[PDB]
């Protein structure tokens, strides 16, 4: 349904955003940094026997306390690489029974919880702090605060994510020179916007994003979660240029072209929610070193278990 | 699809309330009372030659500013008959155009923002503000605080909605005798807690009402937005007790089981929205003098502009 | 789905006419302008209180007599601007009040009744007339579809020019300010009339219907543009015939012709009337002309924030 | 999603019809029959080799000509049984080769067009004539509904016992085994011609199709019973009338006059024709009756095993 | 939604083929002609009188048994001309009463049943005889795929390529005109066949599937060419190979080298076989060819009509 | 859309099984057991760091070899309790870390590929065995459906009673300390092992398939129950055959005989299984038995909830 591959592959659509966006974002996580992280792991009684399960409390954006999981394999390595791992829509961290694949091959995993969703596949314990009052909008966290940058949601989300790499260094065991960031549709838009803003995050896997190259979005698929935006455009018809200006300053493409680790990207080319023009517009700025692998029978579930060995893999190499 | 009409017509199931329900809103109200009403009627440049328009503001819940309409039709008659009107799921105030219906048939008519919605189908400019964290949910407002009454999103509508009543009688020109409280579908719910909460209102005209009978809904139809209460259960798998305790203090059977005041209700027996046996258990236990006008090959819209013309015989005959 | 905008703004293509179309439509009137209009205005006992309600009938289609509402207004004024409105696509004059917007905003309004439709979505009272009623696809875009003379469209579109002639004839209306106005098929009507008509001094065109069929049955299968598909997929023989009689009532053809100033809009998400639809009847519209554009909406449109836009036009417009 | 079977048949709720409905039909026909039915037989040049095929013109109702088909095998007999075929909605008489059935089975077919349809599976030839075409929902069912006198099956179903007359007068067939059949649309008006033509034989009534309306729309969403309920969700005030209209129509009513031996098929999951309708019109009716039940089938019954059914019954019929 | 007619007339695909495409087809011919047709004709009792029905049993794939019905109509000519046919997807032989249209026209019908499948819209009395079957997706599509030597259409073109032998040896059957016909799988199936035997003089090829896979699965989501899809989003490493086995079975590479009169049809709303794929083969085909375009059908391509084009087509080549 | 949950609990329908039904599995598993078991586990080169991963192999129905995976995790207690896993429908052995929940729990998991299938969701490595592959609809439902000797369920449940065997031949497998455990296909998979194995020490039986299939197909036309309905909508005369068939299949029937404890799991909104086909194995299963009701979930049942709850059943059964 989208761009034939020969052509999703120089896709480079003329970005847009704002001149202040760097500015913006550095005052964010001043402001945010004024409050202390105080990380704290409580170990977990847990059925668990290969891995020690502990449950996180870290200070996100505005010293708001974000919950999070902690999964250490039990084993003789002294130091481990870890996996920051940021979660799909309407989930948050569940039970740390979850979250098994990166022990499992030898990782740390810090699960970090999305403030505010945890109802809609996997439950969460996080609660959202508007910015005073809660202005009209869509079912959903797509328009919700959408009239002003510093209103809208993902600010929240993306200071707490780029926090969460922190609170995963503070745990002794975490290599801090082997710290991932991963994620999938939500998790990978949010993992995308952490590789600009992060300076302790050494490498990204970025499957089948969200939060990308929104205007495009809206216009090719009918699909929610963008459809939440377009939904908000039908009934503010004098709003667009203020929803648009406002989502430049979140946009997976504008951090793509900042971000400078090593990245693995993933991409379904039937994929109707996040459709593969937004992936590869992401992908093709991302100044980083990069790969992308290409399932182009896949829908959003993108390569799935064969992504996760080729993720093993890549990281691997990478860490050698 | 739901009980045949003449089961329909005999369905009372066994109420489900808390001990406290009546002391929860008399402190809700009370609390609210606190705060001036200090209703603001400012004239509102349309193009409007039959009506005058007055933008309004007044305080609702916890003293919260809400936006609404009011309509005053060109009639000399020193006092006039009101219709306060409430609004479908997802709508708001929209334009004074969208409300002429009630000025026309001679009827002052005060039209209530929705606080935080006004994004689906029909603007709105009021703004939500919440009791402290905003706990995970299911994209909406059925779910919004539905952990604890106290933090439920309709303790702030329905608190709104009872000060509404109050702000139209502020009005010189409104009879304080002849004001009506109306709407359809998240309208009629709003409106018939309204009827048992309000000692203001003279009469209530209830079209398909949304909010009523939760527990029994999300059982006969998997439509939104009573599915936004099934799917956040579908994740938080612990908690049906403590949302149906929550739910049951909004509940609109055990409003209508308190409510005095005559009412003219309608249902289209095809209503997959609102579904039949929903709106017959608040028919059937509504105490005050009542009708209900039933369209048997109707869906959601019920009796649509058939209705309308119902309301106007309904109300002249009272008033005379 | 359709054309970015860009290439809308544009997009003027290769029109489809026989060389008889004003001939056809000369010789229709000219027909039906035979049987007297009779204009026949009943007040009627009504609810309302800040409107009069009349009940209308009138001359359309050769003689055939057509329902309609006249609202007016209560105002101090011994003459009034007037809106003549057209219905969408199976609905019908309803009730007086459900037309109250053009009459609060200080305007008489002529609803006309539309025939043989009204059981959709709001009820009519209006019959249709054949000219034998050959075989069809359930709806009326192919209601007589297979000659120009006996399509359904032929008698509606009389009727709607007839109408705005029935409006002149109410005393009160202000005859250099009469306005023809719809949504949908509503839009189109209008787009015929506004061609057509001696009298209509301004048009709102709405997410026009009956515009550019063939083009638009290659771009969506809803209805009711899909009637027209269906019909040709059992009569594999009649491509040819079906879209050269749909030429003699296509919105783009009416445009070229019509020299009244005009305010259209467009839902760029439209798949009942597709954007390029649409655009070729609005780029082909040879009277002074604005286009509302509405990126996000389907075929719903402006909605209420095209009312405002209306009747900001029509203000400007008149004053 | 109905009854279940034990319960279906047992179902034989409260019939409702006018005390008129004789009075109605015995006029209608007994006016159509004041034309001559004047049966026209046309050898239609065809590439068919087994069978010889006729353009056939008869007079249905009030005289009006419509068209159809007769399949005459090509066998030594001088005498031949006959099927007379009526067809499903939005179907009409299509092309010779599409009928093979019957005559490949030693029967003559006489293929009943169907007046104003012919556009939706399968072309037709033939009009409607109405004077008023009123407020109508898109297609057949809502056609005149406001009485029974303008209604579109009463027109329908006289040109079908018309059909059988028709038939009749060929010289080759044999008038003590005329058999009248359809399939849904085909089937309730093989239902209606089962109790008013004075010449049918045998019924052959599959999924039928214009049965016990009012719990028809209660029971099911589809097409086409959904144009009734979408009429009535409109015209809110009509329902009394509609149902009136509708119960001089309805096959449970033909159903306990007919007395013709008949064999009638359903289909379990049908919901285009739900089973409790189906089987209202089975248990009414009044002729020696078979039955044959398809549980897993939806509205296609039995298919091709039904057409086996059928061809072993009338063999023991007509001994 | 596929290209525009202009760029269909012109689509002429770069093929994909392996080197031992024609070997793989000569050693499978060879080795399944190693066993004796030994085509079987025993006569049935039927009810049918204008035609002979026979049930037939042949040896097609490695002396596996099969299926058909004969259908000789009662005609004088001592020599008649035969259409083989083949079934769509998830049909099988059903009745010989499903088959009465060739024989009608004059043709011998030899109606072949399809391995394996006579569960979906009509049913089959042949099983598929395959060694180990692998992990599959539900259907046909995918079993075997992993090799040609043991994907499924292997052992039913075989089995195709056998059935005009099996007809040909039927002693009223007039060698000089046997035709081979299918319609989707059916047209795929007679696609394959037209580059394979030896004996066909014509074919009739409807709607055809299995062509162009590559591009099909890109294009539509539909069945039965999303089981290859679907096959592909689980085996993610495999898309090499099941690309290689299907280029085996490719109506693409068989059109390339058929050399016999050709009459194809193809609807442009087709969404089950994409008019892309249809064309790509048409466009390949090697020998004296036509196709017939309807423009607004889908999967149904031109009907009835197509059918009357076909035995004119067929007419016209042998007189 | 099913039986409230008061009915649902009193819900024990009268079963269907043959005289039989134990003489025909006693055989089975009889003429099974002559061929060797031969269990092969071969250390995998694995990224897993927790775990040890072994690719399987081992005899299933007659001597036919079926894949699989073993893994337990790096723990120091020298004989483990051990899960052994049935899978989805379409599904397969997938990955090694597709099963990491059991082994991080401090089991030892033996995972059964699926003969046949691993296609739809998960890959998979094992093929079926059929001689004669009877025409059947798509999928594995039908399968050989028209002989209990030939039904692929056989195959499968014979598989699924040797991987007890095969899961016990490990030497760090406590033998008896088995567990047998499935959600949906699996469930049903697993309940028959529970009422043929005498290894097993629980059954997990989450949102089972392959219970009362007679009331599945009456209740929804979902797949996979929608295989067989289709099936039988072809194939007309095989209603009573179908269903002796698979009453040798039939949960509810190995419910009757099972002794094992249990924990069951529903979705009261499932509409792939519905409630009550669980509920009627549910009902009839003989061992002490409980059950996890999920009102508000479809077939994803209790999902990670109801994971925590098996770990808590299986923590008391082995203290
Ligand atoms: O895609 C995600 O970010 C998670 C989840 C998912 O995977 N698909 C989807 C679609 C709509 C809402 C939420 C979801
Ligand atoms: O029913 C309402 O309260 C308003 C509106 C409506 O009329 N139906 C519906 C369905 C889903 C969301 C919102 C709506
Ligand atoms: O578009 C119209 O003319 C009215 C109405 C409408 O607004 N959409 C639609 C679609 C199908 C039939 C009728 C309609
Ligand atoms: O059922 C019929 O009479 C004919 C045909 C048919 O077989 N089904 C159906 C459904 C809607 C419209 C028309 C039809
Ligand atoms: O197209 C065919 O070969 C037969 C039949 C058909 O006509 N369409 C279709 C689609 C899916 C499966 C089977 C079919
Ligand atoms: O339910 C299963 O056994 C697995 C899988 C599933 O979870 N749902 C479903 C539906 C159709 C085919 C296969 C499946």
């Amino acid at each position: 349904f989208d761009l034939p591959l020969e052509e999703l592959k120089k896709y480079r659509p003329e970005r847009y955003e704002e001149k202040d966006f760097d500015e913006f974002w550095e005052e964010t996580l001043a402001e945010s940094e004024k409050f202390p992280l105080d990380p704290v792991f409580e170990r977990m009684e847990s059925h668990l026997k290969t891995v020690e399960a502990y449950d996180v409390t870290f200070s996100g954006y505005r010293g708001q306390r974000i919950k999070g999981w902690l999964l250490v394999p039990k084993l003789e390595e002294e130091k481990l690489p870890c996996v920051v791992q940021y979660i799909g829509y309407n989930g948050g961290r569940g039970f740390p029974h979850d979250w098994l694949f990166w022990p499992s091959m030898g990782y740390i995993c810090f699960v970090m919880d999305t403030r505010g969703q945890g109802s809609g596949w996997l439950k969460g314990d996080t609660p959202d702090y508007p910015e005073g009052p809660v202005d009209p909008q869509y079912p959903g966290f797509m328009t919700r605060g959408i009239l002003d940058p510093r209103t809208y949601y993902y600010r929240r989300v993306f200071t707490d994510a780029v926090r969460a790499v922190e609170a995963a260094a503070s745990f002794p065991q975490v290599d801090q020179e082997r710290i991932v960031i991963a994620g999938g549709s939500q998790g990978g838009g949010i993992a995308l916007a952490v590789s600009a803003l992060s300076k302790k995050a050494k490498a990204l896997l970025c499957d089948v994003p969200f939060l990308c190259h929104f205007r495009r979005a809206v216009q090719l698929v009918d699909t929610h979660p963008y459809a939440e935006i377009t939904n908000f455009l039908k009934t503010h018809r004098d709003k667009e240029e203020i929803v648009f200006r406002t989502l430049s300053y979140f946009d997976g493409v504008n951090f793509a072209a900042r971000a400078k680790i090593p990245a693995l990207f993933s991409v379904g080319l039937m994929d109707n929610i996040c459709p593969p023009s937004t992936v590869f517009a992401a992908y093709n700025y991302y100044a980083g070193p990069k790969e992308i692998r290409i399932y182009p029978y896949n829908n959003h579930e993108g390569g799935g278990s064969f992504q996760a060995v080729e993720q093993v893999k890549f990281l691997k190499k990478l860490f050698e």
